[PDB]
């Protein structure tokens, strides 16, 4: 199936299905110029009905076009036909962080540390380009062939002025802000050594007191600089929580091996030490 693009000449050719978003199918897609695959969102107008999808398709494409980071997943090129949409975005073979945290469980601190820099690297670029994520999660966490992390979804991403960690602040009706991307940050932290979210991620109205608040269990398991990071991130008024300069800083990331690079053995596997 060869997909032209009818402003500007010029053909691609779809390869195998890479899976749903939602709510679009997507696909690999190779640029022929170019020779080069490149995972694509094909987005069909019969989804995009009502004037308010469409803004919000239009929307991440204008936010995510002008990105450029090592560390946050870049865009290619945007096109649309009769049919479809066609968003082309950086190739990430090794899937997400959901997918390796689904077979592993719980990660090891140097590991934990490894991504997280790569996280707050990207994140840093986003905040000093006045966009903020908000939707911050390990599905969103892209890994390539050579074990990189790329930040990435920016459906829901904003300018400042459903996520899976809402924050105190969100939800206390008082909207997000940088630091709201800070508490995602010490949710994605626990989850990665630990396994479970520190508070509810259904979003109901139940979990809400909860997450005032900030009332969660902190388990013996985790070591204390690792305790003393995560306490820091998820405090309870965010003018509390640490800058992410202060994060990467914290005795966290200056005690501890740490990579790179990740061996991708580690996507299935526990590595040695
Ligand atoms: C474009 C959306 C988003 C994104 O933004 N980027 C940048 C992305 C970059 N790279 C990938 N790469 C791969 C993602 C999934 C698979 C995979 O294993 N899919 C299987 C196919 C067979 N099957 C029936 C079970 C599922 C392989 C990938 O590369 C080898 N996916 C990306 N996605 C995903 C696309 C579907 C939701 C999220």
């Amino acid at each position: 199936r060869i997909i032209v693009d009818p402003t500007t000449g010029k053909r691609y050719s779809r390869g195998k299905t890479l899976g749903k978003g939602g709510f679009a199918k997507c696909y690999e897609m190779t640029d022929l110029t170019n020779n080069k695959v490149y995972a694509a969102k094909i987005i069909p107008h019969s989804r995009v009905s009502k004037p308010h999808q469409r803004e919000k398709i239009d929307k991440e494409i204008e936010l995510h076009r002008i990105l450029h980071h090592k560390h946050v997943v870049q865009f290619y090129h945007y096109f649309e036909d009769k049919e479809n949409i066609y968003i082309l975005l950086e190739y990430c073979s090794r899937r997400s962080m959901a997918h390796i945290l689904k077979a592993r469980k719980v990660l090891t601190e140097p590991e934990v540390r490894y991504y997280l820099r790569q996280i707050v690297s990207g994140l840093k670029y986003l905040h000093e380009q006045e966009i903020l994520h908000r939707d911050l999660k390990l599905g969103n966490f892209f890994i390539n062939e050579s074990m990189e992390l790329k930040v990435g979804d920016f459906g829901l991403a904003a300018r400042l002025e459903t996520p899976n960690y809402l924050s105190p602040e969100v939800l206390n009706k008082q909207g997000h802000g940088a630091e709201s991307d800070i508490w995602a940050l010490g949710c994605v932290m626990y989850t990665m050594l630990l396994g479970r979210p520190p508070f509810e991620t259904t979003n109901l109205k139940e979990t809400y007191r909860s997450i005032r608040e900030a009332r969660y269990t902190m388990p013996s398991s985790l070591l204390a600089p690792a305790k003393h990071l995560i306490a820091s991130m998820l405090s309870k008024n965010p003018e509390d929580r640490p800058s992410l300069d202060d994060i990467i800083r914290h005795d966290f990331f200056t005690q501890g091996f740490t990579p790179d690079r990740l061996s991708s053995s580690c996507c299935h596997t526990v590595p040695d030490f």
